[PDB]
């Protein structure tokens, strides 16, 4: 079947994790460049509002990405989504997006797997299994999106079905 390579960048389990198609990195790649470049010159963004896109500093990597916001705290805080990278975050250092880079579409994808792929024993220990290789290069079948836009997939690992790659199930 089409297999596309991606990185994991989050995962909280089977049904909920976040890839980065090989295919956006460049896109990615860009989008990071020239965020970068005009970082320093971006006004603050105060319309704190649940669903909002700006720019967000990760204040675990001080680095600012595009961000969304999901709900909105006290003190300035905001919790927000990096739509990029598919992590969340409460910061409060917000600064507003140029219309032109809230044009491409978010480069981290949600995805769920296909139930029917793994067994118990393979859900239990993908957990300890990705965690191990973050950095690694997976394949995954897109088998549909969801009105959500959420990937419901079939994942591999050196091309291989993951079920088989976990030994100790």
């Amino acid at each position: 079947a089409e297999l596309h390579n991606c990185v994991v960048v989050q995962f909280d389990g089977p049904m909920s994790f976040y890839v980065q198609m090989e295919s956006d990195v460049p896109a990615l790649e860009q989008m990071t460049d020239k965020l970068l470049d005009a970082e320093q010159d971006l006004p603050a963004f105060s319309d704190l509002k649940e669903g909002a896109l700006c720019v967000a500093q990760f204040p675990e990597d001080e680095v600012f990405y595009r961000a969304q916001i999901r709900k909105v705290l006290d003190d300035g805080k905001c919790e927000v989504h990096f739509i990029d990278f598919g992590n969340n975050a409460v910061t409060q250092q917000f600064r507003q997006l140029p219309e032109e880079l809230a044009k491409p579409a978010r480069y981290s994808r949600h995805c769920e797997l296909d139930a029917s792929t793994i067994s118990k024993c393979d859900a239990a220990l993908l957990q300890s299994f990705i965690d191990t290789r973050f950095s690694e290069t997976f394949q995954v079948e897109i088998l549909a999106t969801k009105g959500t836009g959420t990937h419901v997939v079939r994942l591999f690992y050196q091309s291989k079905n993951i079920s088989e790659k976990l030994q100790e199930c």
